[PDB]
């Protein structure tokens, strides 16, 4: 895994990889995939669903399990069916490596009062233009994660990329061109490879 190689001196990989996304299992299970993920990915080092589907037909257990995405937005509308749809989606908030607790209540809390969820995930930025009343003000997540199964010894290679689409639209005054009208929506496809039992050490 990562660049470490020969000609140059030990370092010269054209993916420049070696923390390109996070792990939270990186210990081996970076490795497991390792020689696939440095083949297929694009030159940031990250699976490409192009190529690295295939580079997937090669991983340690299994392969390509979950393609997946959520659908969240908010509006003017009722809670009815804002934080129905987050609650049913908020599965895919990393169901990977889950937390403690990471589920309702402990995110459902803020959706009693503007789920801004305090700026949740240190997501990288591609925010506001110049429109004031047609805009979009995003901080984009992806990175990449893979899990670690201890019963059997499996794995998971997974890449989420996550958008927070918070618009810089203008006016909510005595008519709104909707500027605090809010959506979130993202994609994680994930790689199984493992006897998934729970969401933890899959085995």
């Amino acid at each position: 895994m990562s660049i470490e190689i020969y000609p140059d001196d030990g370092n010269t990989l054209p993916y420049q990889v070696f923390l390109n996304l996070e792990n939270e299992h990186y210990y081996a299970q970076a490795i497991q995939l390792a020689q696939l993920f440095a083949h297929e990915v694009d030159d940031n080092g990250q699976l490409d669903l192009a190529k690295a589907l295939k580079k997937a037909q090669a991983q340690p257990d299994l392969a390509i399990i979950a393609t997946n995405n959520m659908t969240l937005k908010k509006s003017f509308s009722t809670l009815s069916a804002l934080t129905t749809t987050l609650s049913e989606q908020l599965k895919i908030e990393g169901v990977l490596g889950i937390s403690q607790d990471t589920y309702i209540q402990n995110i459902l809390s803020h959706a009693f009062c503007d789920l801004e969820t305090q700026k949740d995930k240190p997501w990288f930025h591609i925010n506001a233009q110049p429109d004031a009343g047609h805009s979009v003000t995003s901080y984009s997540y992806s990175l990449f994660i893979v899990s670690q199964g201890e019963e059997t010894g499996a794995m998971m290679a997974a890449g989420p990329l996550i958008i927070t689409v918070t618009p810089n639209t203008a006016i909510s005054d005595i008519f709104n061109t909707k500027d605090w009208r809010l959506t979130l929506q993202k994609e994680e496809i994930t790689i199984g490879v493992k006897g998934f039992q729970v969401v933890t050490p899959l085995g």
